[PDB]
């Protein structure tokens, strides 16, 4: 038993909620929020801007520590990181931006990056100012998660589109 509450079941381990993921998180305190991350950690968008924003920059200041000492992500990859007043950790995982033209197969590899988290709390990779197809997205998580993901979808039309159109 877990704290997420409102969840749709999609699957054994998949589950899936029209909330703001910034709000979510600070009301579970999840052990790992994802975030949608680009190699460079510059957290400007989207839901990196959004969380970034909510930690009033402190996510932003750890980053550009890691990136000075590691150098950049790989597209697919990710980095475990403090996850400050929203959760114990986050996850900073890299999709392929679209509007960048990195390889969409690059998907599964960054969903394979949950694996390793028994539970989470966690965009649809690549979607939204990433370019990709939230369905799609959907699709490769649900075909690649195996531990229990938690998915907070900002756009309650999205939300029910994605449930709408689920297989
Ligand atoms: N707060 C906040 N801001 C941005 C995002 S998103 O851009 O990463 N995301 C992914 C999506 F589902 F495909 C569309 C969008 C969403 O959930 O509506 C998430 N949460």
């Amino acid at each position: 038993v877990n704290s997420f509450s409102g969840y749709l079941k999609l699957t054994d381990n998949v589950y899936i909620k029209n909330a703001d993921i910034v709000e979510e998180a600070k009301k579970v305190k999840p052990t790992v929020v994802v975030n949608a991350a680009n190699v460079y950690l510059k957290h400007g968008g989207g839901v990196a801007g959004a969380l970034n924003k909510a930690t009033n920059n402190a996510m932003q200041v750890e980053s550009d520590d890691y990136i000075a000492t590691n150098g950049p992500l790989k597209v697919g990859g990710s980095c475990v990181l403090s996850g400050h007043n929203l959760a114990k950790h986050c996850l900073h995982v890299v999709g392929p931006n679209v509007n960048k033209g990195e390889d969409i197969q690059l998907l599964k590899s960054a969903y394979e990056n949950f694996n390793q988290h028994e539970v989470l709390l966690a965009p649809l990779l690549s979607a939204g100012i990433f370019g990709a197809d939230p369905i799609h997205s959907l699709r490769v998580c649900v075909d690649t998660v195996r531990t229990n993901v938690y998915l907070a979808v900002f756009d309650k039309n999205l939300y029910d589109k994605l449930v709408s159109s689920f297989l």
